[PDB]
């Protein structure tokens, strides 16, 4: 299992959100360096979001480009995109960050 | 009044209006219905408790959200959404919001 | 097996283990118990349907989370958390996760 | 009713999260631009978070400094902070962004 997985469930259809761009960024100085970008697969997943580069401890941000996702469906959303910031304090462990998504609401958490 | 509920449709970011919500008390066997009402235009029922003092114990509100979506020609995972909660202090304000989507929801103790 | 559930404790970011979960079917305004089990160390019940053929209908899983918290001397707003859902298609997989805190939760149809 | 209100509910206590720093930023051309900073009162609320300048349409973000909030209680959290990004498409509307907060999970939405 990859250090970082993400997935998106669309709570309006009760199905995965497919083909959503998701970026990964590392905090550095007062900003953020992009480490990767990928798109959720047909099951709404990116099982392995970390690039082929050793992960270091630090703070990271995943950005779910959900605004574009909704825009392709002619749907408005309150959020142009959804950033989620989290600590990686242990590079030996698996980090899983699902997104439960609606147009005007969402939930995120550390999964298993 | 010791019990308020509201429903926010997370798909529209607007209140769910005219949704039937029931209130029940847990009895020794089964439940007893205390009240029924409908959310107003702001998705609220400000005063869901009937005109009777509350006692400590378990209660259940049931948001009839399947009907609400059906009127929109929309399918939902849930026929309805029961929320069971515990009243421990009887003169305290209890607030049970529902953040609703067709295939997902959240509830909590509100302010 | 057509029904899985899991519970994630949003306060620890870890699964909720050894939580009792019942499954019931709706019948005549009541509910018939069909099975009961305990989430494993991963907070999962992979196969909650009993070993009889599934039928269409409405069903209710009840996560005994008030008991889960009480074991840890933690109070909860909710003595248990019922989730009601349609089964329209008997051949498909139904997955009902619970994101759990003492005074709030979320549930949805998972993948 | 104010262009921007936020509040926080601690889902672990079922009570408001108090004295939590919240910043407001606009997505300006030169990067994100701080507009205001403020603290939830005892009720976990900031009922007017907009500064004393006219609002324009555009993208904005509030950052709830919840990592600090938990750190004061000797509690760990997955998130150092929680940014929430959103569109203001109509300046004469009221935007309300609640946060339902747990150590390893949160929800947010456009409230009323
Ligand atoms: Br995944
Ligand atoms: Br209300
Ligand atoms: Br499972
Ligand atoms: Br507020
Ligand atoms: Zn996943
Ligand atoms: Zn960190
Ligand atoms: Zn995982
Ligand atoms: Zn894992
Ligand atoms: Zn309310
Ligand atoms: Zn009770
Ligand atoms: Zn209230
Ligand atoms: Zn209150
Ligand atoms: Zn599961
Ligand atoms: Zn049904
Ligand atoms: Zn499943
Ligand atoms: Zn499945
Ligand atoms: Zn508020
Ligand atoms: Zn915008
Ligand atoms: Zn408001």
């Amino acid at each position: 299992q990859n250090i970082l997985s993400v997935h998106i469930l669309n709570q309006q259809t009760g199905k995965p959100a497919a083909d959503v761009t998701v970026t990964l960024e590392k905090k550095a100085d007062n900003g953020w360096l992009q480490l990767n970008t990928a798109k959720t697969d047909k099951d709404g997943r990116i099982k392995a979001l970390w690039p082929e580069q050793t992960a270091t401890t630090g703070d990271y941000r995943v950005v779910f480009k959900t605004g574009d996702y909704f825009k392709k469906q002619n749907l408005e959303s309150f959020f142009p995109e959804i950033p989620v910031e989290f600590h990686i304090n242990k590079v030996n462990e698996h980090y899983h960050v699902p997104l439960l998504l609606s147009q005007y609401g969402y939930s995120t958490y550390r999964g298993s």
